[PDB]
């Protein structure tokens, strides 16, 4: 029997899983989403600069060494299943369930399910669920891909105007369709006012995709202005959706083991990553304690208590916490080609 | 007045000082040693494997970023001053004074001092202290410049084996001159039994260095046997001395506000870096609250803790926590280039 089920692979889960691992625990790892990352897939091309220890990079580089190091003792990972269930049977005994009716059997659960299940709206139009393999985004990784192309992005909100005037600077042209009632950022409009490559279309909405013949990438959009129905068909190289998010967190609801919340949306941590029920530790977002910061920071450290949590609750007089990974045994056959090749 | 007095620069303290300055803080930063990072220069060349989204590599490297990091909004730094007081004259005003006298103000004092104030034992002989600025070692941060070195290691601890061992694999040859009392390492002393090139010298001290004529090197070491006397003199590149570690930490138990304690090394935080003190807060090794790991990672979970509770101190109604970095206006002038660089 696995020692933990870790729920959830954002930045907080993928950390205990690699600590829950640092003390000699069988992990299994589970996310509703085709990728780990969590909320960190959300905002790939913002430079984070508050993870500790961490020089000013793009957030998708960050996540790719955080996953890298998620994964380090190879997890049992769970892609694109949706936990539903949490049973506890006896102690050290635990079912956790998915929505297609697997049930994975551990020893302790680690909840590491941050703000639940998120993904960014999908285009109203019937039917584009193709083109977003190519040159369909609902985020941007970075900039490059852009020179010198023709591009149209959908949306009003911040993202969407921070897109465009950032795009614009390398993009051959760039049109912004949207609602004026989705504006927020007075001063990032002015700015695309100035852009002069920018085309700003208020009343507007994209009401069809044209694909080319091959049919894999969009040739054309459809465009229509909301009061007059006109319609006009332009040429674009990318389409760029920002209509905002489906959110969606029932877990902790409908769940069979019921556990104290802070609110609606978060667990009591009693002063730490415990929770209501022994055996069941929840690190992240999803928790709250009186340490905590809304930060992949505190993300970090709460991974590492719950993983120390977790194995004293299966072995009561294992080590309070682990071994630091400098001396770590664990590590020293790994480390001959790293020190090799920094040391020497 | 300046916002914080941090008293302590090593990881703690350190982002403590960074997330300060994200908050808007004017920041003091205070160390007795010549150089910040603390604990962290004890072990520059050991492999850390559980910094949260750090890939493993030399501390000495991540302790780099952690520096640039810490000081990143230029906080008026002191090195080689030792605190020995902390007074409170009012809500918001309080004194933090050194060993020479100086006495410095802020609305908040963050207590960042980890174990306390630690140095390497210094080499028992007169008079040495100038071959320090060459090659009489107390750390071992690479092994690159002992390649075709004959190199004198005195200690039989873990780490003198260790560094033997090591050392030796590009080193022509390696002397240890240790106390039998002293392994506790009985598996990395038969390791160095079976290096050829390793010379082992139980019941032998370091007598006298002799050095070169401009004196600024050590060129040969007076090697004597404890029991007999016998002294000869062997020609060596380098001295590596490890005979462990001088600690003192005396501040708060000496200091004017007392503060609960944990146990006597340790501050009680009260859930957090919340002390018995208003206006006070301790981030780190320093602290025990139910949340703690003896981690970096925990260190640096701590520092945004202190730093966002010293706010709200001085600012009853400031924001709890603080901004994102990815979305932080603070930063948007230094990310051009990073963007640029990046993302273009
Ligand atoms: C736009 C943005 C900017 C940010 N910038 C910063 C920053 O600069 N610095 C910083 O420190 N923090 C930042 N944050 C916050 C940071 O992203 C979060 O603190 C962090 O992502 C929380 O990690 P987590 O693992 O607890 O939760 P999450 O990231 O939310 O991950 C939760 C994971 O659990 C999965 N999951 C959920 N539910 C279920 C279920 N029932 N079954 C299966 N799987 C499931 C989800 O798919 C998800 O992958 C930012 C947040 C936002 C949205
Ligand atoms: C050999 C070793 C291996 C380790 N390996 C790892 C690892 O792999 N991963 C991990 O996460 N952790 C590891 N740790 C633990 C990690 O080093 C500590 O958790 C971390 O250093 C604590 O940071 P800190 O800022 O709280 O305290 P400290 O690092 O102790 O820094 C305290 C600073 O305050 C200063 N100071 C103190 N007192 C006073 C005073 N009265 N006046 C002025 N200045 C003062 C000191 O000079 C010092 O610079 C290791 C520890 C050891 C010793």
């Amino acid at each position: 029997m696995k020692d933990v089920t870790i729920i959830g692979g954002g930045p907080s889960g993928l950390y205990a899983s690699f600590y829950a691992g640092l003390r000699d625990m069988s992990v299994r790892l589970i996310d509703v989403q085709s990728e780990l990352g969590g909320k960190m897939r959300i905002y790939p091309e913002k430079i984070i600069w508050d993870i500790g220890g961490i020089a000013p990079k793009p957030c998708h580089e960050i996540l790719k060494d955080t996953i890298k190091q998620g994964l380090y003792f190879k997890p049992e990972v769970h892609l694109n299943e949706r936990v539903v269930d949490i049973r506890k049977k006896a102690e050290r005994h635990f079912e956790v369930e998915t929505e297609a009716g697997e049930i994975y059997t551990s020893k302790a659960v680690i909840i590491a399910i941050g703000a639940g299940i998120i993904n960014p709206k999908q285009l109203d139009v019937k039917g584009v669920e193709r083109y977003q393999l190519t040159n369909l985004h609902y985020v941007v990784q970075s900039y490059r891909r852009f020179k010198d192309k023709d591009v149209l992005i959908s949306g009003g909100g911040n993202t969407a105007l921070d897109w465009a005037h950032d795009i614009a600077k390398i993009a051959k042209s760039v049109t912004v369709v949207y609602r004026k009632e989705d504006v927020s950022g007075h001063e990032a409009m002015k700015t695309l006012v100035t852009d002069l490559n920018v085309k700003l279309c208020p009343k507007t909405r994209i009401k069809y995709l044209v694909g080319n013949d091959d049919e894999t990438h969009i040739s054309e959009v459809v465009l229509e202005h909301v009061e007059s129905g006109d319609r006009h068909t332009v040429k674009f190289d990318d389409v760029i959706i920002s209509h905002g998010f489906d959110r969606c967190n029932t877990l902790l609801s409908e769940t069979s083991s019921k556990l104290d919340m802070h609110d609606d949306c978060r667990v009591k941590g009693f002063g730490n990553t415990t929770t209501s029920i022994p055996g069941i530790y929840a690190c992240g977002d999803i928790v709250y304690h009186d340490a905590k910061s809304h930060l992949i920071a505190s993300a970090f450290s709460d991974g590492a208590n719950a993983a120390n949590l977790a194995k004293t609750y299966i072995q009561p007089d294992a080590n309070a916490e682990g071994y630091v990974s400098s001396h770590h045994e664990v590590f020293k056959e790994a480390n001959k080609t790293i020190v090799n090749k920094h040391l020497y």
